[PDB]
């Protein structure tokens, strides 16, 4: 829709879905408070065998294993909650396409894509953690799309540009 944007990091307005379309694998996604919430995204390719991955992001060294085996793409949460915490997987979207969003609603909470484009199981989910006015880091070039028309976003999430 508007767009498309190169990879940047900001403190991101809220109520847009930023529509993340990534050059490259690996960590496309992330943002913290730096007190109560951690979140990144890695994006596998089809066909990786189960390998831990040692990542840099947002200023610490962290180690993940990664497994996808599938055809198509899998975009893997991690959150962390607190400061000492290791990351955790969380939820993810399966899908043949090079596509994941994410909204922050104007109390601070991060919404992305669940599920997988394959399935008829894709959900807008949320993650009720607060951080509003933290800069996002979009590893990913990207399009914006208004929550009004969050419709329109969902049918590019299920079906590619």
């Amino acid at each position: 829709l508007d767009g498309p944007y190169t990879p940047d990091s900001s403190n991101l307005p809220s109520n847009y879905w930023y529509l993340i379309n990534p050059l490259n694998d690996g960590v496309v996604f992330s943002v913290t408070n730096n007190s109560t919430f951690w979140m990144f995204t890695y994006l596998i390719l089809p066909n990786t065998a189960q390998t831990n991955v040692t990542v840099n992001v947002m200023n610490e060294t962290v180690n993940i294993s990664i497994d996808n085996s599938g055809s198509t793409y899998r975009f893997v949460d991690y959150f962390k909650t607190s400061s000492t915490q290791s990351y955790r997987q969380r939820n993810y979207l399966i899908t043949e396409h090079r596509l994941q969003a994410y909204r922050r609603d104007e109390s601070g909470n991060i919404s992305n894509y669940w599920g997988s484009s394959t399935y008829g199981d894709l959900r807008v989910g949320t993650y009720f953690n607060p951080v509003l006015n933290a800069v996002i880091n979009l590893n990913a070039d990207f399009y914006i799309i208004p929550d009004s028309q969050q419709e329109k976003c969902t049918e590019y999430i299920k079906g590619g540009l």
